[PDB]
């Protein structure tokens, strides 16, 4: 059986395979190359990925996801304290280390973060596997280039208790590198870049690689700003909409808004390639069916702040590299969040007129470059 390069994300994974030569990014059972990190426990079974993600707005305190922000970390975490307050499932304190509590079949159970990511990882190795006709064991899985030694730790055993033998975990920044071949010796010192948009996080990293060998220079961003974070203003600006239209604030309803959400999240892969989509909602409150549209224009001005806001993190992160704007060989694109054109124009405009790489989906990215090293390391 071949080994496997997994991107464990945040808000979505994806696996992918070298195979000839070829490295395929294996779809799952919905069709999808990307599958949400999401775990879901109900009265009759456990869902994993977007069968999962499907029915939060059902079952939310039952609905785990975000556990990548859990994993490897203490209870007491001022990232953890801060973070729980945001979460619709329950968080406990178990001797020190954190514990997701939900309900599973009528009884209480919870479950550390490992063993959570563990299911998401067995959803990936089950994704492969149907896709090879064959097992999967040996496995390279990444994680972001500033995770220490107990969140590597948490994440390798996530891998062995999903019955997967974790050849290495590699930066996720190298794992991108590795996909456009930017690792290949070409007699010379290379500095790139490594521009991550993804679901809930942002991070730059600045890597030089010298004779096959990486060296992250510098790494900034922000670990509360991604995708999610634009589906909001879309949001908030149709609560708007339909409060002055229908005179009904639907802000309490929990429900109408994860609905309103979804759609939205929908409508802005689309802005990614069309010019407007429109937003077909029936019964979104009482028994009122929302139809309306957004264009890319507007979507744009939505988010305008956040969208140059993320020049900031790059600045830094050269300054810190002791870089200057000139001195970077090659920029790639990576996270599904830098598919928006507005954010491409942005930073070509900023490395004025540099050529961006990304011929490779940048969601699946580094999938892609984890497949590569899994491929050369067995
Ligand atoms: N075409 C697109 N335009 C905008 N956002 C997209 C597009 N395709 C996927 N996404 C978004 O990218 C995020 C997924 O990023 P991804 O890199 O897959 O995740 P992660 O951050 O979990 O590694 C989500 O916010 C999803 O909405
Ligand atoms: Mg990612």
């Amino acid at each position: 059986g071949p080994a496997v390069g997994i991107d464990l994300g945040t808000t979505y994974s994806c696996v992918g395979v070298f195979q000839h030569g070829k490295v395929e990014i294996i779809a799952n059972d919905q069709g999808n190359r990307t599958t949400p990190s999401y775990v879901a426990f109900t009265d009759t079974e456990r869902l994993i990925g977007d069968a999962a993600k499907n029915q939060v707005a059902m079952n939310p305190t039952n609905t785990v996801f975000d556990a990548k922000r859990l994993i490897g970390r203490r209870f007491d975490d001022a990232v953890v304290q801060s973070d729980m307050k945001h979460w619709p499932f329950m968080v406990v304190n178990d001797a020190g280390r954190p514990k997701v509590q939900v309900e599973y079949k009528g009884e209480t159970k919870s479950f550390y973060p490992e063993e959570v990511s563990s299911m998401v990882l067995t959803k990936m190795k089950e994704i492969a596997e149907a896709y090879l006709g064959k097992t999967v064991t040996n496995a390279v899985v990444t994680v972001p280039a500033y995770f220490n030694d107990s969140q590597r730790q948490a994440t390798k055993d996530a891998g062995t208790i999903a019955g997967l033998n974790v050849l290495r975990i590699i930066n996720s920044p190298t794992a991108a590198a590795i996909a456009y071949g930017l690792d290949k010796k070409v007699g010379a010192e290379r500095n790139v870049l490594i521009f991550d948009l993804g679901g809930g996080t942002f991070d730059v990293s600045i890597l030089t690689i010298e004779d096959g060998i990486f060296e992250v220079k510098s790494t900034a961003g922000d670990t509360h700003l991604g995708g999610e974070d634009f589906d909001n203003r879309m949001v908030n600006h149709f609560i708007a909409e339909f409060k002055r239209k229908h005179k009904k604030d639907i802000s309490e309803n929990k429900r109408a808004v994860r609905r309103l959400r979804t759609a939205c999240e929908r409508a802005k892969r689309t802005l990614s390639s069309s010019t407007q989509a429109s937003i077909e909602i029936d019964s979104l409150y009482e028994g009122i069916d929302f139809y309306t549209s957004i264009t890319r224009a507007r979507f744009e001005e939505l988010n305008a702040d956040l969208f140059r806001g993320t020049l900031d993190p790059v600045e830094k992160a050269l300054r810190d590299a002791k870089l200057d704007k000139s001195q970077i060989h090659d920029i790639v694109l990576v996270g599904g969040s830098t598919r928006i054109p507005k954010i491409q124009k942005l930073l070509q405009d900023f490395f004025n007129g540099k050529e961006l790489n990304k011929s490779i989906n940048p969601d699946e990215a580094v999938a892609y470059g984890a497949a590569v090293q899994a491929a050369i390391l067995s």
